[PDB]
């Protein structure tokens, strides 16, 4: 009935949407986790023995897991499975990160979830995908093991230095691809009211992130170098590079670039050359005969000046160009005190707890920090009782250890 | 009319939705493609004089445009403003990539878009925010500046030498957010009529993606560091190893895992001692007085064997792990054959192009790819028809240089 709902402020562009998610770690409670950051109701579900991990981690988890409604239940045996089905009747998003077809393996079928919901969107997130063959398909999903099986891992690094993106950089993408495509199926049951399941695999998402140079390799090009020290492969005087006092990233790109920038570090000569003809706008490095030595003098400039000097003069250049912020350095920026980029919340134990504020910001129905995150089975009752079970049922499920409620 | 519409199959849980993008490169078009691989009618506006400098690669392109419809208008110059305004009137999503309001500034406000239609979402995609400070806010957006904005950069990369993750990794964060967001956007407008404003700007997006660490930061704890040649900053036997004929990453996590894999590497001594008890499930390398030994050790063992020797070892042991496959041996792979997660499609002149399928897959309303990517111009004439313009109409603007038809 009208009473029976969970209680938190309307707000977002998602208020009133009743998602759930079964997962650990990164990728999939981050694909759940976003829609309680724009206003939407989200159970995170957890086993009733043991906890999510996350919770191991001293400090990312009360900005992973703030906004959520906290359910313990055994979703697969008994009564707790005959919960959860009971939930998915009023549920319109469910995700769910298992090895690969793990919850069909289990009994709950998108058959079996569509029986009890025909309107469910169901988002399975896996690292190989929910079919394919037996060697692969239900192997554990690591972010390393994405970036190694997409070709991610491999264009990542040094030139003699291959490395992963980080910090779980594939978690990240497959988690935020989970909720794009969940809100996209939910467009559709608008219209039809018919539900929808997506399959999607980890590696797949990654392979997709790396085809701006791969897509060369499938069409008859060659596949790119790795960076040198974060240099692009290609084009000098893009990237990273070492100052006096620090980092900074820059673009030498256009004419009076080039030729302004060339005469700062002592290679005036060079212009108006068959190699760097008037007019130039680029330089490619490996096609360009002086590529090498204008990295040489480039470096060289670079590392006897300081990073408010290298910035007046790339101003006055207009070479676009940034310091390569270390992280004690990003609250006092005035971009991020102008835009409350980083902000602070109230833990559900009473301490103020910092980290970065909603985004993006919604001019309309911007999102909000409303509560943190919540213990291990704190709203199970009020969950349980708004889907019809007795006080007297509850204990039955507590009693069966097929539910846990608050601490 | 029923008769006043682009034509293309009814697939996808986006069917019937139109979407318009104004952008170059990666970031706004990569959102607005997106809509594209799912099923909807997405325009991409490109200027008259000049097109989309993405064209310039070799190959990218028939990836990142394939699906999409092309319109060439000034969209802020007389006729050419009255023409995309209209255009306006029956878009569902405007999303557009600028160096901060400048849109605002050249008097496209999101007051006047909502004029023409009440119900639009619109999506501005920037480096530093929509407002901030003079100083910041209409900078230009790149990828790597983003990264060093955000403190991605510098937990990326190796112990002393910090990188960027690769390739253009926050164009792709920032599109896929704003794509999100849209969605998001989207379903309160199905609800309530009213459409909204959203504010992506790309250093705030991958100041979230590197949060892990940084909450540790933020809430009294230390920043960790960064990897040595791709190993995890804290727990050993995890990450990036080399190999004799190539690289692996692992994961040496377990009771058992530890105890075996210590035995093959000749450290069966360290086990049951104080600093590795019975029982140890991880290796946390800085605290535990052996990690610097355990990984000498480590990389001794799996330097005298090659990658089917050890998958082969740690399959026995249940050590998770894969080999970093390198770009050529994507295509032969077992999982990827049978997900056809690279498959090829016919380019708008005749050839056949190779690339990733689409991601992910749906199973009710799976993607697919309908048309290659457009040529400049390609769709003006059909799409200015259909908002109402005359032959005669669509003359005039071409000769006042407001709009560009087909080659």
């Amino acid at each position: 009935s009208h009473m029976d709902h969970l209680p938190m402020p309307k707000f977002g562009p998602l208020a009133g949407l009743r998602v759930v998610f079964s997962g650990i770690e990164i990728a999939g409670p981050f694909a759940g986790q976003m829609f309680a950051e724009w206003g939407a109701e989200v159970i995170w579900i957890e086993n009733v023995a043991w906890a999510d991990t996350i919770r191991v981690q001293p400090n990312y988890p009360q900005l992973s897991r703030r906004n959520l409604h906290a359910l313990s239940l055994n979703i697969f045996k008994d009564e707790g499975r005959e919960a959860f089905l009971k939930l998915m009747e009023t549920t319109d998003i469910f995700i769910e990160a298992s090895k690969g077809p793990a919850f069909a393996r289990r009994g709950i079928t998108d058959e079996v979830l569509w029986q009890h919901n025909p309107k469910l969107v169901i988002a399975h997130l896996s690292g190989f995908g929910q079919y394919g063959t037996e060697e692969y398909t239900n192997l554990p999903a690591y972010n390393t093991i994405a970036q190694a099986f997409s070709g991610y891992l491999i264009q990542n690094g040094d030139v003699d230095q291959p490395m992963p993106a980080f910090p779980y950089t594939a978690d990240y993408f497959s988690g935020l691809t989970a909720t794009t495509a969940a809100l996209a199926a939910l467009h559709k049951v608008r219209e039809t009211g018919k539900g929808e399941s997506i399959d999607i695999a980890m590696y797949e998402v990654m392979l997709r992130m790396g085809q701006y140079f791969m897509m060369d390799y499938f069409n008859g090009g060659e596949m790119c170098p790795r960076m040198s020290k974060g240099k692009d492969p290609y084009y000098a005087g893009c990237g990273l590079y070492k100052c006096a006092d620090g980092y900074i990233v820059m673009e030498l790109v256009g004419i009076t670039q080039i030729e302004e920038c060339f005469k700062d570090i002592g290679l005036a000569h060079l212009l108006g050359t068959p190699e760097i003809p008037e007019g130039t706008q680029l330089i490619h490095r490996i096609e360009c005969p002086y590529g090498p030595l204008v990295e040489e003098k480039l470096d060289a400039w670079l590392a006897t000046h300081t990073i408010a000097e290298v910035k007046e003069r790339f101003a006055e250049l207009n070479i676009a160009c940034a310091k390569v912020l270390t992280v004690p350095e990003l609250e006092s920026n005035p971009q991020y005190v102008a835009r409350e980029s980083i902000t602070q919340w109230q833990t559900m134990d009473g301490r103020t707890c910092k980290g970065p504020n909603i985004m993006p910001k919604f001019k309309n129905n911007p999102g909000q920090i409303w509560r943190g995150m919540p213990s291990h089975g704190m709203d199970t009752a009020a969950i349980l009782k708004n889907i019809g079970y007795s006080e007297n049922d509850i204990q039955e499920l507590v009693s069966k250890g097929l539910a846990k409620v608050e601490d």
